[PDB]
């Protein structure tokens, strides 16, 4: 059994920096960009305005460092993205770009064309 259908309170907004976000929803992306290769797959979807690829391999090694030793590579990525000036909307864009529909749902469950989302379950125990 169980049941539910509360909802806590509206997501981040498409157009705030990659920084901003909580540590906690840095957490939640690193849960799903982490494994499949998701953040080698943001990283290199990631160009300049002019289409330079902002992160190469050269790059892609230093954050494999990370993922080979415990550093979470989508943190670091995410974080360090959040200084070329890019926002959760650019993300939810590039995540759909590269299949990662789960955490662009995450985001913004408006911005993704496949019809998916679900409500977590619920709670407030106290002790």
């Amino acid at each position: 059994g169980s049941s539910g259908s509360s909802g806590m309170n509206k997501p981040l907004t498409p157009s705030t920096y990659i920084r901003n976000l909580n540590v906690g929803i840095l957490r939640k992306l690193s849960d799903f960009i982490d494994p499949q290769e998701g953040w080698k797959k943001l990283a290199v979807a990631i160009k300049k305005p002019s289409g330079d690829d902002r992160y190469n391999q050269f790059h892609i090694r230093r954050f494999e460092a990370l993922l080979q030793t415990g550093k979470s590579p989508t943190c670091e990525l995410l974080f360090d993205w959040g200084t070329t000036n890019c926002t959760v909307g650019d993300l939810v864009d590039l995540l759909v770009q590269i299949e990662l529909f789960a955490p662009a749902t995450l985001l913004l469950p408006d911005a993704v064309p496949q019809t998916v989302k679900s409500l977590p379950p619920s709670g407030p125990s106290s002790g």
